């Protein structure tokens, strides 16, 4: 698949119960990858497609 963007949709999974928590504000350079690996859970969905 993409263990790695397994670490993506886990990416996405900090930044949601996290985000609110502290991130709120700062964050700039976590954020962002966030977003791609949002994308990146897309992709992800063809990972698993994959293998």
């Amino acid at each position: 698949g993409x263990v790695l963007i397994f670490r993506e949709i886990h990416a996405s999974l900090v930044p949601g119960p996290s985000e609110r928590a502290g991130r709120r504000r700062r964050g700039r350079r976590t954020g962002s990858p966030s977003e791609g690996a949002h994308v990146s859970a897309a992709l992800a969905k063809t990972v698993r497609l994959t293998c």
